[PDB]
C-alpha cells in the first residue's frame, strides 16, 4: 500500500472539486492521474457493494470501470484524513475537449460527428452500468491525440441512475436543461440529452449557445457558423424545451447527420495529425 507505488509529476487543473496531477506507477510505469478530493468538498457519499463509506464519485467510477476504453477507469484509490486520493488512467499525448475548440474553434462537420458518436457510447455505456453522469460537456472529455479516442472524465457531480425525478443538481448551469431552470426537476435521460444538444452546438459552433437562464427558458437556437440543416435538425431537437420532445440515444444515434462516422482511429490519421 501507501504512497510508494506512484511517482507525483506537475499538476495537470485544479478548482473547488481539487486538484489533478500527473503520476507515473511505479509498478511498471503506466502513466496515471491523481486526483485529490477534499472530504469538507464532497456533499454526495455512497457506499460500496463491499459497504464502506466513499464519495459517490468513487461508487459511480467502480461501476463504470471495465473493458471499454470510452470512459476513463479507476485504477485506485486511497483515503487519508482529510481526502480521498483517485488513481486514474491517463493517455499520451492527451488534451480536453475544451482547450481542443479554444485552439481550432468551430469543428469540420466529419470531426464533430466522429466526437458526439463517441460520446454518445461513453454516455450509454455510463447509462448501462446504472451510472448518470450531469456534467456532460467539453472540459469533461478528453481527446487521447494519437489514437483519436474521446474518454468522458468526472464523475463528481453524477448520481446513480433512476426513472423517478431530480431535485438536486451540482453541475453546470449552461448546460442545465430549462425543467431544471424553472422547476428544479428534472429526469435523468432527457436531461442528459440536452446537455449532448449543448454540447453538439459547441463543437460545431465554436461555442455554447446560451449564456443566460432566459435564453435556456427560451430554448432558441442561433446558429453563428454554417452548419448542415441535419446537424442543425439534431441539435434543436435535443434542445426541444419539453422532455418528452426529446431524442433517446437511439434515435440520435439513428439521425441522418450520425451515418457513416469515421472510426476513432481514421479521425487521428485525418484530423488530428496521426
Ligand atoms: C475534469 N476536471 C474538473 C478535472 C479532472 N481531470 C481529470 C480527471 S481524470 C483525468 C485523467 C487525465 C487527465 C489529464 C489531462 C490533461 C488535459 C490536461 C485529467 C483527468 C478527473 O476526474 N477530473
Amino acid at each position: 500500500p501507501l504512497e510508494s507505488q506512484y511517482q507525483v509529476g506537475p499538476l495537470l487543473g485544479s478548482g473547488g472539486f481539487g486538484s489533478v496531477y500527473s503520476g507515473i506507477r511505479v509498478s511498471d510505469n503506466l502513466p496515471v492521474a491523481i486526483k485529490h478530493v477534499e472530504k469538507d468538498r464532497i456533499s454526495d457519499w455512497g457506499e460500496l457493494p463491499n459497504g464502506t463509506r466513499v464519495p459517490m464519485e468513487v461508487v459511480l467510477l467502480k461501476k463504470v470501470s471495465s473493458g471499454f476504453s470510452g470512459v476513463i477507469r479507476l485504477l485506485d484509490w486511497f483515503e487519508r484524513p482529510d481526502s480521498f486520493v483517485l488513481i486514474l488512467e491517463r493517455p499520451e499525448p492527451v488534451q480536453d475537449l475544451f482547450d481542443f475548440i479554444t485552439e481550432r474553434g468551430a469543428l469540420q462537420e466529419e470531426l464533430a460527428r466522429s466526437f458526439f458518436w463517441q460520446v454518445l457510447e461513453a454516455v450509454r455505456h455510463c447509462h448501462n452500468c446504472g451510472v448518470l453522469h450531469r456534467d456532460i460537456k467539453d472540459e469533461n472529455i478528453l481527446i487521447d491525440l494519437n489514437r483519436g479516442e474521446l474518454k468522458l472524465i468526472d464523475f463528481g457531480s453524477g448520481a446513480l441512475l433512476k426513472d423517478t425525478v431530480y431535485t438536486d443538481f451540482d453541475g453546470t448551469r449552461v448546460y442545465s436543461p430549462p425543467e431544471w431552470i424553472r422547476y428544479h426537476r428534472y429526469h435523468g435521460r432527457s436531461a442528459a440529452v440536452w446537455s449532448l444538444g449543448i454540447l453538439l452546438y459547441d463543437m460545431v459552433c465554436g461555442d455554447i449557445p446560451f449564456e443566460h437562464d432566459e435564453e435556456i427558458i427560451r430554448g432558441q437556437v442561433f446558429f453563428r457558423q454554417r452548419v448542415s440543416s441535419e446537424c442543425q435538425h439534431l441539435i434543436r431537437w435535443c434542445l426541444a424545451l419539453r422532455p418528452s420532445d426529446r431524442p433517446t440515444f437511439e434515435e440520435i444515434q439513428n439521425h441522418p447527420w450520425m451515418q457513416d462516422v469515421l472510426l476513432p482511429q481514421e479521425t487521428a490519421e485525418i484530423h488530428l495529425h496521426s
